[PDB]
Formats: structure tokens, sequence, C-alpha cells
């Protein structure tokens, strides 16, 4: 069974936290602590292939080190979460995905873009702008909601066909 390591990506309070726990947990977290940055494990089936997921949730600092290069260079596919109604946090988005291919020399990196908060109905980043950052980057975008879980397995299961794509 082949494991891949993913990554979930973006700005303090975007909704990593909630997005991962709904994945694994099946249950909506509300003032998760955000200093902690943890790795969860689960066992999927994506279009008649068991995966096994690695899945870190990214947390703590922004701020650069070499220790936390080594590991983002590990990662194979990588979630560019933002919420809809940040617009700081949809602007971030290019600066996570320079971020990563820098770590990864490069390489067209299997990225999946998740605009997550999609229940709220209080919209600054308009869904034709989202397409369109995806369009440009060559990635799929994925709307979501942890706190309904719309759109949750959407998300991680297309960055994991991104990865078996990229794999091939
Ligand atoms: C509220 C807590 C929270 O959820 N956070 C998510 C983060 C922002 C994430 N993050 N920041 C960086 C980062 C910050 C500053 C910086 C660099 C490089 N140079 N500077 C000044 C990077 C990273 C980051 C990434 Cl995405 C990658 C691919 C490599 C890397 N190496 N060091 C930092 C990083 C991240 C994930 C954490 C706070
Ligand atoms: N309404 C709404 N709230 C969300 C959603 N996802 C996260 N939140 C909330 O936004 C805040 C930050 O979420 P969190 O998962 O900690 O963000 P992280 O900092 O990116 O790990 C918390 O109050 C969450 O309950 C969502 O899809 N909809
Ligand atoms: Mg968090
Ligand atoms: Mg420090």
């Amino acid at each position: 069974m082949t494991e891949y390591k993913l990554v979930v990506v973006g700005a303090c309070g975007v909704g990593k936290s909630a997005l991962t726990i709904q994945l694994i947990q099946n249950h909506f977290v509300d003032e998760y602590d955000p200093t902690i940055e943890d790795s969860y494990r689960k066992q999927v089936v994506i279009d008649g292939e068991t995966s096994l997921l690695d899945i870190l949730d990214t947390a703590g600092q922004e701020e650069y080190s070499a220790m936390r290069d080594q590991y983002m260079r590990t990662g194979e596919g990588f979630l560019l979460v933002f919420a809809i109604n940040n617009t700081k946090s949809f602007e971030d988005i290019h600066h996570y995905r320079e971020q990563i291919k820098r770590v990864k020399d490069s390489e067209d990196v299997p990225m999946v873009l998740v605009g997550n908060k999609s229940d709220l109905p209080s919209r600054t980043v308009d869904t034709k702008q989202a397409q369109d950052l995806a369009r440009s980057y060559g990635i799929p975008f994925i709307e979501t909601s942890a706190k309904t879980r719309q759109g949750v397995d959407d998300a991680f299961y297309t960055l994991v066909r991104e990865i078996r794509k990229h794999k091939e």
C-alpha cells in the first residue's frame, strides 16, 4: 500500500486544523490551539485504489527554519488553504506556492487550492478570482467548509489524485 506525505499550509485562522480534524475524526473543532503542529494518519480509498496518508497540519510561527525546510521537502503534496472571507489569506497563497517550490527545487509540486469557510455569507474573495488563480498555477480548486464538512473529502482526495498523476 502506497503512503503519501500531505502537508496542509495557509495563513493563521484559515481552518487548517479544522479541515484536518474533520477528515480524521469527523467533528468540527472551534478554537483549536494555533501552536499545535501535528501529524495524522488515515487510510483512504480513492478511485478504487487504497493509499495511506500521513498529513502534517502546519502551525507555530510564521518564521523561516532550516529544520522546517527539511520536513517540507519530504512533503509529496500540499493543500494551499485560504478563507473566502479573508482577502489577506488569499493574497498569501502566492507566497506559500513560491515557498513550496523553493524547498522542492522548483518541481511541479502537487498542490490543491482550497477555499475554506464556504458556509459563511461574508465572502470577500470571488469564486472567479480563486478559479483564475488555480488556473494560472495549473492546480485544482476545491471549495470547502470544515464546519459543515462540504468538500473536506473532495479537497484531500483531489490532492491524492494530483500526487498519483505526478508520480506516474
Ligand atoms: C497561526 C499559526 C499558523 O497556523 N501558522 C501557519 C504558519 C505560517 C506557516 N509558514 N510560514 C512559513 C515561512 C515564514 C517566513 C519565511 C519563510 C521563508 N522565509 N521567511 C521569512 C517561510 C512557512 C514555510 C514554508 Cl510554506 C515552507 C515550504 C518552507 C519553510 N521553511 N521555513 C518556513 C517555511 C510556513 C509553513 C506556519 C504560522
Ligand atoms: N464558519 C467556519 N468556521 C471555520 C471553518 N474552518 C475553521 N473555522 C473556524 O476558524 C477559526 C480558525 O480555524 P483553525 O482550524 O484553528 O485555523 P488554522 O489556524 O488555519 O489551523 C476557528 O474559530 C474555527 O472554528 C469553516 O469552514 N467555517
Ligand atoms: Mg491550527
Ligand atoms: Mg523563533
